[PDB]
């Protein structure tokens, strides 16, 4: 059942009585491809693999993302060609490349030009702020008379250990990607590092800021649950499930 907008503290503090039973006990609750984006294969190899990418629905379409993985190199091309199918103009990704000196993601796009397959891209912009980055790149494909502009937003401060401390950041993030994607775009894809479910983190919070803001309620449960059934892109710990929590609160006033 929906939470109202107006009772949403008094939720959270409920969740939290008792050691915090109730947020631990629906976050148990929720452990015991039709959606997958579709690419044409190309001449290649027969036994060739293609991504794993899949469709999430957001509060307003069908569809509204698509949740991948950071594309290893030998994917990366199929990576580019799916952004051109869909038409994508917006990008997200919640990982730095490197974590704590690990490599949690390699870097799929050029620092000024580079063609992978039969598509070229171009850096025709960077945007640094303290806590994101937007690239602007330009694509072309041969055989195509036009050029396909995309925009990635890179949030480069989730910390590596945990959830941030405080949503603010994040949110500004959230607001941003939204103000900038059209009703008009394709699909967002968006991605991070394998396991660490802040792909899901923000697709829960893009879709609860918009019912909360069309219905004055939010139904995170619900939410989190149809995220399980629709990809690997699962809230990873009970901090993350709380922490959807208290960014929506903080959100609603
Ligand atoms: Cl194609
Ligand atoms: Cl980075």
């Amino acid at each position: 059942p929906a939470v109202r907008v107006a009772d949403l503290l008094q939720h959270i503090n409920q969740m939290k009585t008792a050691e915090g039973y109730g947020f631990k006990q629906e976050y148990e609750s929720f452990f015991e491809d039709r959606h997958r984006v579709k690419l044409h294969p190309m001449l290649g190899d027969p036994s060739a693999d293609y991504i794993n990418a899949n469709y999430i629905d957001g509060y307003h379409r069908s569809n509204h993302f698509i949740a991948t993985q950071g594309p290893k190199p030998e994917m990366v091309y199929d990576f580019w060609r799916m952004v051109w199918q869909e038409h994508c103009s917006s990008i997200v990704m919640i990982t730095k490349l490197v974590e704590v000196g690990r490599v949690k993601c390699s870097r799929y796009w050029p620092e000024d030009s580079d063609t992978y397959g039969d598509i070229k891209i171009m850096l025709v912009k960077t945007e640094t702020l303290a806590e994101y980055v937007v690239r602007t790149f330009a694509l072309e494909r041969r055989g195509y008379s036009a050029r396909h502009e995309v925009r990635q937003f890179h949030f480069t401060a989730w910390p590596e250990h945990g959830v941030p401390y405080h949503a603010t950041g994040l949110l500004a993030f959230i607001r941003r990607v939204k103000a900038s994607t059209p009703p008009d775009a394709g699909p967002i894809v968006i991605h991070c590092s394998a396991g660490t479910g802040r792909t899901g983190c923000y697709i829960v919070l893009d879709v609860m800021l918009d019912m909360a803001e069309c219905e004055g309620v939010v139904d995170i449960y619900n939410c989190v649950k149809t995220l399980c059934s629709r990809r690997v892109n699962m809230i990873q710990t009970e901090e993350q499930y709380i922490f959807i929590h208290d960014a929506i609160l903080e959100a609603c006033l």
